[PDB]
């Protein structure tokens, strides 16, 4: 093990390097203690492997769980067995993701075989911040508790049917500040899970580690050189957020004030907020709907909304503005999913310099973005350009993804195809 739990001065438990670490070094890997497909991806991706398919087969008993294959259906049965009847009874209604997630967790906790996901830190070690919650938040938790009790009612009727140390209210509180959003290879949000060992990592806006998902599986890597004893951190948040926005989310969701170098010095805020507030505020507001559509894989609607914004703001709002940038990114992704590849490259190319600015060093989201643009270029026959970007994507993803991630093999195949096309030209 290259990492260990320790007690920090002022931020609870954390994780630290046992040995010197190099960029790209694998620190930990884990399957989830428990996970579920997220609200917007339900029925779009396989329940088990979280990969999207034109044809998924519904579970016969609930008609809610969907799978890409008989293999996935079977492997998922232990996790699905006790929720099947609960999902069935409430159809077409469907519980919040956290409720479905904790529904799985409670039966997992009764397995006598230790979960690998809990090697460093267990579900019960998870921070709940109970003494820090606002009254409005505690009220929302009590609403969640009631929803769980009703959702689970065919399987569980009383507290005596779960481990004594398990407390439903504190379990929802643990979920708020220890959940991971599982992303597919293209960085679309597809699931949510608990990975208790990985929950040990404290947050920074300039982290020395990063996580990536390959299906439900999580890989933790160093993303720069790290010294013996140094605290290991990850960034909890989207990079395309101002310091005021990050501070709000970290306060509201994680019960802390971020005092990192970036937050203290408003690092990159001026570039993020390029252009006129009266113009970009309208983009920010429009993104609420655009992001929700994207989360539900509604690509035609996303594209329509983004095109309206991109065309109307072209004379006034620069692409480096984070709101304009998010709209370009959504537009690109909508186009890729609809097979509008020339248009996708048009939007993706415009994201390149801002991504270089806002995702410094080695960040998996930038590696994936560069790979997407490289692949589009190769498709469009722009071989020298594609080759530079595919190599750049490799320079990044070798660190952020590593050779244990299946996307690296995919990338190598594109570079070989591009190379062959160059030699043939
Ligand atoms: N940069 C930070 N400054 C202060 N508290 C932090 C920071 N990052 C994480 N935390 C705390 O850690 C919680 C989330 C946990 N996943 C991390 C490990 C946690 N410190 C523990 O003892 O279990 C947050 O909700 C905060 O309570
Ligand atoms: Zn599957
Ligand atoms: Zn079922
Ligand atoms: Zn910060």
């Amino acid at each position: 093990l290259k990492v260990e739990k320790f007690a920090t001065a002022n931020r609870g438990n954390g994780l630290r390097a046992v040995t010197p670490l190099r960029p790209g070094e694998l620190l930990f890997r884990s399957d989830p203690l428990a996970y579920t497909v997220c609200k917007g991806s339900r029925g779009v991706v396989c329940d088990r492997c979280l990969l999207g398919k034109e044809k998924l087969m519904r579970c016969s008993q609930c008609r809610v769980a969907k799978y890409c294959s008989a293999k996935c259906q079977k492997k998922a049965w232990p996790d699905h067995k006790r929720e099947c009847k609960c999902l069935k009874s409430c159809k077409p209604r469907y519980p919040p993701d956290s409720v479905r997630l904790l529904g799985r967790v409670v039966f997992k906790l009764m397995d006598g075989a230790p979960s690998e996901s809990e090697k460093l830190y267990s579900f019960y070690d998870l921070e709940s911040n109970i003494n820090k919650l606002t009254e409005d938040k505690k009220e929302g938790l009590r609403q969640l508790v009631m929803t769980f009790q009703h959702f689970m009612r065919e399987e569980i009727q009383d507290a005596s049917q779960l481990p004594p140390a398990f407390d439903l209210f504190e379990a929802f509180a643990k979920v708020i500040c220890n959940s991971f959003t599982i992303c597919n290879a293209e960085m679309q949000e597809v699931g949510v899970g608990l990975y208790p060992s990985i929950s040990l990592l404290n947050h920074s806006c300039d982290p020395n580690c990063s996580i990536v998902f390959n299906g439900p599986h999580l890989l933790l890597r160093a993303v720069r050189d790290i010294e013996v004893g140094e605290e290991l951190t990850i960034c909890y948040l989207d990079m395309l957020m101002t310091s005021e926005e990050r501070r709000k989310q970290l306060r509201d969701q994680y019960c802390f004030e971020c005092d990192c170098f970036r937050c203290q010095t408003q690092d990159k805020d001026a570039d993020m907020l390029t252009g006129d507030e009266q113009v970009w505020k309208e983009v920010q507001e429009s993104l609420k709907k655009i992001e929700e559509l994207k989360a539900h894989w509604k690509w035609e609607q996303v594209l329509a909304m983004c095109q309206a914004i991109i065309s109307s703001n072209s004379e006034r709002l620069p692409d480096i503005n984070i709101y304009q940038l998010k709209v370009l990114d959504c537009a690109m992704d909508a186009c890729i999913n609809l097979g509008l590849l020339e248009e996708a490259l048009f939007y993706g190319t415009r994201t390149m310099e801002p991504y270089r600015i806002f995702f410094p060093g080695s960040h998996p989201v930038r590696g994936v973005q560069v790979m997407k643009v490289g692949k589009l270029q190769l498709h469009q026959g722009m071989f020298p350009q594609a080759m530079k970007n595919l190599r750049l994507a490799f320079d990044i993803m070798r660190v952020t993804h590593g050779r244990e991630h299946s996307l690296i093999e995919d990338l190598i195949l594109l570079l070989e195809e591009c190379d062959a096309n160059i030699r043939a030209s």
